[PDB]
């Protein structure tokens, strides 16, 4: 029944892409918290909120390989402490999605705006925030939120754009969506997650992004395999517009260690570079 929901299972949750994406999300959130003034966290495609972990699930090759390491880099501590918060037993059973990363890291003065259209994931997302007055949860198109909900009343925020890329149109929708939001709120930090399945698609998306005229665009990408035309997702990345001051240095500090744990064979790459500088 709708009154007692079961958490969503996921085969993919906590994989290498989630590790990179939620690491970057947490580092941005922590930087925004360097000023007392409130900020908004806007999650265009928020998912269910958390996922129940288990074909052994990909978490065993991603989050599991890092969360208990004695030499965890300092830059990962905020992210990993959220993971630990949802797994007190010391065994990995739940992976916190981006909405719960934000729920645990945001302060009393901050706000959350979360949208999800998936008919089974949305009721779980609503349930994770039933008793959190800072959050608004809606069953609505995520790209539209970049028009309707920006700029925030607080005039500060992190906007996470992280659609499924089930439809090829997502590669276009993310760019025009960013353009709509940026025009309304040019000082926000926009973080876009993308998968590398065909490099050509990401090459075209980035070309479109440059054509918006938007400056200060950082690219962070972790590949577990070199580019292919037949291996599924070989890599994922975070494109960050208006990245916080220390983000580039943090990712240069942490990507070699992350790649050594996430990619035992040492294949692929892990890079930070500027698509468009200041
Ligand atoms: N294939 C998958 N199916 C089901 N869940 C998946 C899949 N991959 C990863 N997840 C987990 O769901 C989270 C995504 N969001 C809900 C799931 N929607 C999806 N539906 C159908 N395909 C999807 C997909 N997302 C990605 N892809 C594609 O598949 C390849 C990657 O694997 C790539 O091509 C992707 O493009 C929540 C986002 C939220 N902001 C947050 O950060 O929590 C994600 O973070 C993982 O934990």
């Amino acid at each position: 029944g709708s009154h007692m929901l079961s958490y969503r299972h996921s085969f993919h949750a906590g994989n290498h892409a989630d590790v990179l994406k939620h690491t970057v999300q947490s580092l941005i959130i922590e930087s925004l918290k360097e000023k007392d003034k409130p900020f908004l966290y806007l999650d265009t495609h928020a998912g269910a909120g958390r996922y129940q972990l288990g074909r052994t699930g990909k978490y065993l090759e991603g989050i599991a390989r890092i969360w208990q390491q004695d030499d965890l880099p300092a830059e990962l501590e905020a992210y990993i402490n959220v993971v630990k918060h949802f797994n007190r037993s010391g065994q990995l059973r739940y992976y916190p999605g981006s909405p719960l990363i934000a729920r645990q890291l945001l302060r009393e003065q901050d706000s959350l705006q979360l949208t999800e259209l998936h008919p089974s994931d949305y009721p779980l997302l609503r349930s994770e925030f039933q008793k959190d007055s800072r959050a608004r949860v809606e069953k609505a198109d995520g790209f539209q939120q970049l028009k309707a909900k920006l700029p925030p009343v607080s005039r500060r925020g992190l906007i996470l754009i992280d659609p499924p890329y089930e439809m090829k149109t997502d590669y276009q929708a993310v760019v025009s969506g960013i353009a709509e939001g940026y025009k309304r709120f040019a000082t926000g930090t926009y973080a876009l997650w993308y998968p590398v399945v065909l490099r050509q698609q990401i090459k075209r998306m980035i070309h479109d992004l440059e054509a918006t005229g938007i400056r200060k665009i950082l690219q962070i990408e972790l590949a577990v395999l070199p580019d292919s035309d037949r291996r599924g997702m070989t890599a994922s990345g975070m494109i960050v517009i208006n990245p916080p001051w220390k983000l580039e240095q943090q990712m240069n500090n942490v990507l070699p260690w992350l790649h050594s744990k996430l990619v035992p064979a040492g294949t692929g790459h892990a890079t930070v570079s500027w698509i468009v500088p200041e």
